This record gives structure tokens, sequence and C-alpha cells, in this order.
């Protein structure tokens, strides 16, 4: 829409209480102009034609209930905005600043999230199993991060390469988690996962087998559930990840770790400069390895722990 850039407050999905970019004309919308090309947040009022209406409010203040999925789909969207852009230096997923759309409240009890090739996508769960999915941080960092992928790489969501597109949007949204630094981990959508019970997540990349995922490639699943067991194949490769940042000894193998920060200049090397859409696993060793080796130099720590961390899980 055409308007002013406003600021209004509310509380997301946890009750937090946090500032929105929005813009007035008329009513106060959810259209952040100051990152980009817009970032927008748009109400699917419980169905799932998409992406709904561009989010009105008549005071600027968010703090109905109903809006709180919707506060934090758009606040965390900036947030991702602003890892990938100070961070890596890329300008929105397409690293031309194209606008990012987000709709919430999709359809009813809907325990999902997703990029639909065109934007982002939140159910408000079924209060079971999940609370509005837009309330964690990780899984928008994660949606948002499908669409750098298939900008980039474009990894087919399927089988081995499906595996590694799911483990990298797990890997960014953590390290999107960590640079906002509220409660950081390395486990996936805690914050919005089964709210009776504490402790627990939908993945874990330190411990992939805490939830029955993979941590070593000689237990990769091959059926064909899941796209070929791509949520489930990915904790291979979250493990990893988890191994090159905080080192470790896996199946007796030890990993020095290098860090958060050149783990992802690592693996975001390899998504823009490497990998392709059929990268296999043994592929994505061979591109996180040209990449520590162009980042850190051939005999580096960095190539050297890249190299055992793919040994540890199995992956040659
Ligand atoms: C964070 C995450 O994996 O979100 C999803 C959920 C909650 C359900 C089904 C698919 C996805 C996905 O984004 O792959
Ligand atoms: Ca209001
Ligand atoms: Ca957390
Ligand atoms: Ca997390
Ligand atoms: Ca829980
Ligand atoms: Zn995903």
């Amino acid at each position: 829409i055409t308007g002013t850039s406003t600021v209004g407050v509310g509380r997301g999905v946890l009750g937090d209480q946090k500032n929105i970019n929005t813009t007035y004309s008329t009513y106060y919308y959810l259209q952040d102009n100051t990152r980009g090309d817009g970032i927008f947040t748009y109400d699917a009022k419980y169905r799932t034609t998409l992406p709904g209406s561009l989010w009105a409010d008549a005071d600027n203040q968010f703090f109905a209930s109903y809006d709180a999925p919707a506060v934090d789909a758009h606040y965390y969207a900036g947030v991702t905005y602003d890892y990938y852009k100070n961070v890596h230096n890329r300008l929105s997923y397409d690293g031309n600043n194209a606008a990012i759309r987000s709709s919430v409240h999709y359809s009813q009890g809907y325990n999902n999230a997703f990029w639909n090739g065109s934007e982002m996508v939140y159910g408000d769960g079924d209060g079971q199993t999940f609370i509005p999915l837009s309330g964690g941080i990780d899984v928008v960092a994660h949606e948002l991060t499908h669409a750098v992928t298939d900008y980039t790489a474009g990894l087919i969501y399927q089988n081995e390469s499906g595996a590694i597109n799911e483990a990298i949007s797990d890997i960014f949204g953590t390290l999107v988690e960590f640079y906002a630094n509220k409660n950081p981990d390395w486990e996936i959508g805690e914050d919005v996962y089964t709210p009776g019970i504490s402790g627990d997540s939908l993945r874990s990349m330190s411990d992939p087998a805490k939830y029955g995922d993979p941590d070593h490639y000689s237990k990769r699943y091959t059926g064909t559930q899941d796209n070929g067991g791509v949520h489930i194949n990915s904790g291979i490769i979250n493990k990893a990840a988890y191994l090159i940042s905080q080192g470790g000894t896996h199946y007796g193998v030890s990993v020095v770790g290098i860090g958060r920060d050149k783990l992802g200049k690592i693996f975001y090397r390899a998504l823009t400069q490497y990998l392709t859409p059929t990268s296999n696993f043994s592929q994505l060793r061979a591109a996180a390895v040209q990449s520590a080796t162009d980042l850190y130099g051939s005999t580096s720590q960095e190539v050297a722990s890249v190299k055992q961390a793919f040994d540890a899980v199995g992956v040659k």
C-alpha cells in the first residue's frame, strides 16, 4: 500500500511486547518499509486461500490474542532479513530485496508452516501439538531460508538433496535464533511445540536421535515417506553442522569446533556458490570443504574440522 511508515506496538505468541514497523493509510497495515522492498504480513482468516488480506488494524496497537501470530511473523521476518543482510550481505531472499510476504491464521488447527514458492505460511497449531508457529524465530527463519535456497542452490525437495534443503533451513533458522540471542539453542521449534510438555522440540541438531532422526549415514532412511525422509535424513547434516560449530566426539570421531559464525560463512558459501539442485550428501561434503578452503585456506583448522565432521556422520 502507499502510505507513511509508522511504528506499532503489540505482543507476540509468547506474550512478549515488541515494536513493529507498520504503514498508515486510513488503517495501520503490517507493512514494514524499512527493509528492502517491504515486509508484508497477511491474514488468511482461518481459510486456505492465499495470501489473504494485508493485515489492517485501526489503532496501531496489536495486543489482541488474534494479533499475536501476525506480530511475530512480521517481526521475525524483519530479524531474519537483518541477519542475511548484516551477516551475509544478502538483500532479501532473492539477493535483490524481493518483498517478503507472510500469511498467518492459515486453515484451522493447522500444525505446520511452509514456503509455497512465493510466500511464508503459518498455521495456528491445534493448541496441543503446536501453538501458532510464527512464535518460533527458528521456524520463521527456517521458512524464509527455504526461499533463499530456492533462489540459489535450488535443492530439489526429495531424497538427499531434499534432506540438505531441510538442514540448510534448520541451520540458518538456528543461526538466526542465536543472532537474535533470546534463549538460543540447537533445537528446532521448541518455543511453539507441545505447550503442555517442557524441554522437547520438533528436531534436535545436537542430538537428532532424541526424536528418532538419524545421526549417521549408516542410519539413513530410504523409504518413500516424507519425500524420501527430507525431515529425517536432515539430522545427518544437522549433526554435521552442529559438530563443525560446537565440536565433540561422535561414534569415536573427534571434531574441533570453529564456532557458529564460521559455520554460517561456510554453509552460506556452499549454498550460494557450490550446491546444485541435485546435490547429494557426498557433494555437500565437497562443497563445504571447498567453501572452507576458499574462506580460510587449504591448511586451515576450518577445513580440517569440516572433514572431521562429515567423517563423524559417515559421509565421504
Ligand atoms: C520449521 C519446520 O520444519 O516447519 C515445518 C513444519 C512445522 C511442518 C511441516 C514442514 C515444515 C518445513 O518448514 O519443512
Ligand atoms: Ca489494534
Ligand atoms: Ca530457543
Ligand atoms: Ca531453537
Ligand atoms: Ca513443548
Ligand atoms: Zn522446511
